[PDB]
């Protein structure tokens, strides 16, 4: 019928990882990744890099509609972020696969991302756990910056200096969001400052707690 | 539609996910192959890269699991579904590390419902240049690490790690760990032996049927 | 009621992926949008990234068209003359070298003709783009495959190069050539080709 997550997909049978139609608070139709599979499935995929086919380093405007393809990397939105995590209370998960294979994740308690005139404004719960490590420790109401729309709390420009948009305040090393490096490779995701991890894989989604 | 041959008979040229709707209606999206010796085949088993886990329970291999943009496995309920009417041949296509193709064909091919376990039913192995590597595995029964249905007196779904229609195993197969060895070539990716005491390596595997 | 991607990024698809259209007349066919690519709402009929499609095929099987929409394909030919027979369209081709490099070349109009004009090309002008026009000279040349060769040179263009492409007196492969330098040939070697149209 009318799914309002990728929750009541796997309720009704969808037992494999793919997109599907679910309808948003106010019945907007979106087509989003789902996430079957991982940690008891449900989960709503809103973000993706695996081989940096795609630029991440994007306007407010790009970022604020979502972009990238659904056959590879992409962002879904911050205006559909917000509107999937607007009602109730959904938790977050970060999936990550270094360059040998090893998945690794962090999990969230409670996130939310606020609407556009809040600038995204990140609401992040406790840090549940996870091998990946808690590299959003901290960052619960830090708005969001990209390289046209500085937020962060820095004196430089987080979003250029990092290359990538993110919910940035005082700014020390790139994230999920910043350019996948070629020949550290990937994008990266540390909890522990001064020291860089490097991923192959990435997906940040979210599942109704 | 009941099956990918029928959306190819619809005109869907490109292989894809299409939804089909088993004997009981309900609605099932497949991955058909439509380019593949005919095309018309669905798709129950896809391994390309090891990011999927194929270790898993009874339950999931009977619900099916993984990824419609990757690996997975479409669920035994599905494949008994999809094969417990008429006849359907059963194709294996691999690529090895060098990307050659190669494929096993089966005459007929089905899976039995839950209540037997999902023993493999295989007809005649009728060529391939992957070699005939199900040879004497008709009426084997399915065995997870959780549900142990071989003829052995060890779990072999433990012992190679992944779910198959074992009898008493000897050596890894389309469902076992996604190997990532020191040497492209072999020993790497998954297994699917040629002849007896003949391994081969391959990074890419799909196991689809098609009415006969 | 969608007739391309144009109609659909402008309906809220603003994420690349398979959707169905309707051609002219009527019938449905799921394509792939770039809804990514300069401005999005590009439908792509042609995308090779790995070799894993065999492109030496028959006039029977680029009539239809063939491949994969979860990675190499060939739209069909008959659907791409549907997709460019009304109005003006604007053709772009996407490269990807092998180290990540994104190259383009953009023409002003493209249409394939009928079967009847054995799939003619009609080609614009070269809008611009970093790989370089490698369809000049291409207008109104005939589309051939190994089993219909309807080029100009003495030889039989499509098995020399063992692809098809609308050959004049071939000196080179192109994106419909064999998957190797590695890749395909792009007037250069690419990991990466897609080549997808929009209305102008
Ligand atoms: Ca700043
Ligand atoms: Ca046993």
């Amino acid at each position: 019928e009318f799914p309002r997550n990728c929750k009541d997909l796997l309720d009704r049978g969808y037992f494999l990882s793919g997109w599907h139609t679910i309808y948003l608070p106010d019945c907007r139709p979106l087509t989003v990744l789902c996430d079957m599979d991982t940690d008891g499935g449900g989960w709503t995929v809103f973000q993706r890099r695996m081989d940096g086919s795609v630029d991440f380093y994007r306007d407010w405007a790009a970022y604020k509609q979502g972009f990238g393809s659904q056959l590879g990397e992409f962002w879904l939105g911050n205006d559909n972020i917000h509107a999937l995590t607007a009602q109730g209370s959904s938790e977050l998960r970060v999936d990550l696969v270094d360059f040998e294979g090893n998945h690794q994740f962090a999990k969230y308690k409670s996130f939310k991302v606020a609407d556009e005139a809040e600038k995204y404004k990140l609401v992040l719960g406790a840090f549940v756990g996870g091998s990946a490590g808690n590299s959003l420790t901290g960052h619960n109401n830090n708005f969001f910056s990209t390289k046209d729309q500085d937020n962060d709390v820095s004196s430089s420009n987080c979003a250029e200096k990092f290359q990538g948009a993110w919910w940035y305040a005082d700014c020390h090393a790139s994230n999920l969001n910043g350019l996948y490096l070629m020949g550290a490779n990937g994008i990266n995701w540390s909890a522990a400052k001064g020291y860089k991890y490097s991923y192959k894989v990435s997906e940040m989604k979210v599942r109704p707690a």
